[PDB]
């Protein structure tokens, strides 16, 4: 992962790119597609672009560059917000708990027991599988953590 | 994973944790704690307790499981957060676009650049390693659906 500072420090530029993001994002796809032609001949909307020249007087080709760096921008953001709800938590039960993945298998399947015992009615086969499946995920991820901070669970 | 309903259904139950925390967060524990006793041990304040009864009247106990549901909440939904944007593009990259991994490394390649050249001031050594660090984190978030997809990448 990264420190806090160095979220914020992604962050900042990333504020930079948004006030411009069309400009930023036409200099990315021509700065990709002069340096490694190959990856031009995947966008048959580009196949009327040749020359560095026609790169740039291409509305398209500035438009898919917002489209591009508006989607990174938000994957940045909802990964570094996913980050900061795990941090603490590994942090916790990784170096002073000690909590073993095979006890918050335990509790994953005693959350999964409350809700069907609490909400049989709205918690049926598939939502139990939603659900059941989130909570592996939450585990891998703290595992990843985990591993990270140098603790075996 | 989880598809866009999983999701959805997770957040919904949650909705309905929240509307009792505290009695949900006592039956996870009390569940746990009956059905794992050796969990008990983790547990300084929480370790004497021996009957369903008797976690029951707890109010340490009972303040806990809202702690344990609050912070879990905040988890799944940053997670869902995330997921909802990372995984229309990892689909869209594996099955239609076929964009290979090495191609996601040039246009990294290619954004590094444009900020460097572009926000020196906000681009020193340390902030080019924070960006280069979290565009890792995207290509390799992309890599494990590509892998989960069955697209080599
Ligand atoms: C930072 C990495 C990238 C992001 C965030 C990104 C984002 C997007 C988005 C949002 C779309 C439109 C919706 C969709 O189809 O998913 C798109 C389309 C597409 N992407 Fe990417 N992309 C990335 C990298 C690449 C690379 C490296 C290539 C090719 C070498 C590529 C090729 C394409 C193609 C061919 C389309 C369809 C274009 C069209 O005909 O409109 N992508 N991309
Ligand atoms: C869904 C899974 C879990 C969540 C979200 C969770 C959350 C939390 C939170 C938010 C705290 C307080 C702040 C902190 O120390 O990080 C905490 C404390 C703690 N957790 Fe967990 N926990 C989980 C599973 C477990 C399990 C399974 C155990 C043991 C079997 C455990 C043992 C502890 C202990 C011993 C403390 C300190 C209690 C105290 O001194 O007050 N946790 N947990």
């Amino acid at each position: 992962g990264l420190s806090d500072g160095e979220w914020q420090q992604v962050l900042n530029v990333w504020g930079k790119v948004e006030a411009d993001i069309a400009g930023h994002g036409q200099e990315v796809l021509i700065r990709l597609f002069t340096g490694h032609p190959e990856t031009l001949e995947k966008f048959d909307k580009f196949k009327h672009l040749k020359t560095e020249a026609e790169m740039k007087a291409s509305e398209d080709l500035k438009k898919h560059g917002t489209v591009v760096l508006t989607a990174l921008g938000g994957i940045l953001k909802k990964k570094a917000h996913h980050e900061a709800e795990l941090k603490p938590l590994a942090q916790s039960h990784a170096t002073k708990h000690k909590i073993p993945i095979k006890y918050l298998e335990f509790i994953s399947d005693a959350i999964i027991h409350v809700l069907h015992s609490k909400h049989p009615g709205d918690f049926g086969a598939d939502a139990q599988g939603a659900m059941t499946k989130a909570l592996e995920l939450f585990r891998n991820d703290i595992a990843a953590k985990y591993k990270e901070l140098g603790f075996q669970g």
